[PDB]
């Protein structure tokens, strides 16, 4: 028992990290097979970042201008192309450490692990959620661009995020591995509105089920609610409206604990209306929304 | 910017994990050079666990009774010995993935990463603290015994913990890599008192400095305090007494922010006496003590 904000083991991703330098800029790249993926802003100088003309900046670059280093060994670049906001550097050697992998575009409210890197070297790993507004609240310093987010299903790494930018608000924005930003963001040094965010209701409910499984039960009450009534409360408290699709994904946790989803909704309703009263749930004094129902089941069943 | 409960990249440790089976019991082992380390209770049956006679149980075992499997390949066991609460299984092949490593006994209040494993396969990685009472609040299910805790300083893995037991209270106990338990625990299925725990004051202060560095400043006040006055408050709130040694380790963070350690102590004093008033610090609604001053500097400087 016990419940932690657990990340996937990062080894399979550590073996893919490289350093990419173009001119004066260094960031991280992801080496899979014979391609290195990295943020296209590796080609910018500070003078360029207010609104870079990426097409023109890339025309001034040749294969030999992209310095790619995998630990201590240099990779030979034999092609380059820009796809949306990523560059794809074709190299003459397939990464021997390439794991089985997929590129996936995750949905808002889903979670993933981030391997924060600097100069192609891994620094640390943490778990986070893609907010409903498509930002991430990460831990990224200058030089972390090109670090990736991923999930692992047995031996397959599904890469879902590449880090590109820290907005002036201190929240993070990035792309899928085809270089499409999550959210409305653009790769320019400008203030950019991130939408209104909401709390991921189905994840808070999953975490309340994790709490019951792991011994924290004080918040269970004698009440029930309906989706309509619960959604009036979710509206007031800026929580995502709950749907039958969310109730269905909570089915396994409802079956494991014997607590009907709408009864757990009534516990969440009381917690939203009354607060925690100075108590904690799974070591937290707030309602946690960074665990999906799949994460809770995986953590409570010991999936490897 | 941003601050997360970050674990070390686990790849170097993933390469050391093996499955050890003895009779009907399977758990995890750590393969370094030509030795596999695992909890000695791998030799017990359920009938043995109330108070096992480990010496007698191990006398009934031969090298060929210890089944060690590294992924899909079987290791040949050419020796066995019990050291405190660990078994050391000498194998005929040095682990090719053995990283540079050390065995260290950590101090209470220090932090480390855990690579939770089942059947020798990594499941996930998380960061935690060794409580002042020598327990850990982990995420461990049955089959996780033998999972290890570690820190990494550049290319060297310092292994500090091997998981052995979940106490009836749901908290975790284990040993250093020489098999000495942290705390008063014994490897038997009995209720065992864990001491009175306290909050790790120097880590809460480090985390308040991380909060100021990362933009959360609302808790800064016009006050100062002394070590004596602060320690009266720490006493009331079950916090570890602060010493000049703790003030000295907070020196770098004090220099980075320009906030004297005793002024930060006055902010912590007000937070202990008044609570958070429904506000958060670094996404937490409680005072976090699982980040050391070294962790805060490492995370805020991008060490790889
Ligand atoms: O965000 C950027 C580069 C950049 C600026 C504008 C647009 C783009 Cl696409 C890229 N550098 C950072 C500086 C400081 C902390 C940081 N955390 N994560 C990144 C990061
Ligand atoms: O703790 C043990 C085995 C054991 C019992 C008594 C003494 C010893 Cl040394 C070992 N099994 C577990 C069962 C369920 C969840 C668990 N989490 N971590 C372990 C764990």
């Amino acid at each position: 028992s016990g419940f932690r904000k657990m990340a996937f083991p990062s080894g399979k991703v550590e073996g893919c990290m490289v350093q990419v330098t173009c001119g004066t800029t260094t960031l991280n790249g992801l080496w899979l097979d014979d391609v290195v993926y990295c943020p296209r802003h590796v080609i910018c100088t500070s003078e360029d970042m207010l609104n870079p003309n990426y097409e023109d900046l890339l025309i001034r670059k040749s294969n030999h201008n992209f310095l790619v280093q995998a630990g201590n060994v240099q990779l030979r670049v034999i092609g380059h192309s820009m796809q949306n906001c990523v560059l794809k550097l074709k190299v003459d050697t397939a990464n021997p450490k390439t794991p089985k992998y997929k590129f996936v575009r995750i949905q808002p409210g889903q979670t993933f692990s981030v391997l924060a890197c600097y100069n192609g070297s891994p620094s640390g790993v943490y778990q986070c959620a893609m907010r409903p507004n498509f930002t991430i609240k990460g831990s990224f310093l200058n030089g972390s661009c090109g670090s990736v987010g991923f999930n692992i299903d047995y031996d397959c790494v599904s890469f879902c995020y590449m880090h590109h930018m820290e907005l002036p608000t201190g929240v993070h924005a990035g792309t899928d591995l085809e270089g499409n930003f999550y959210g409305p963001f653009v790769d320019r040094q400008t203030a950019q509105a991130a939408g209104t965010d909401t709390t991921i209701t189905v994840n808070v409910l999953a975490w309340l089920y994790a709490a019951v499984i792991n011994g924290d039960r004080w918040f269970l009450n004698r009440f029930t609610t309906t989706l309509n009534d619960f959604n009036l409360v979710a509206m007031k408290y800026n929580y995502e409206p709950l749907t039958q699709d969310h109730v269905d994904i909570l089915g396994p946790l409802s079956a494991q604990t014997g607590i009907a989803v709408l009864d757990m909704c009534a516990s969440l309703k009381e917690l939203l209306q009354n607060g925690m009263n100075g108590r904690t749930i799974l070591g937290s004094a707030l309602l946690e929304d960074e665990f999906t129902p799949f994460d809770v089941v995986r953590q409570c069943s010991g999936v490897t």
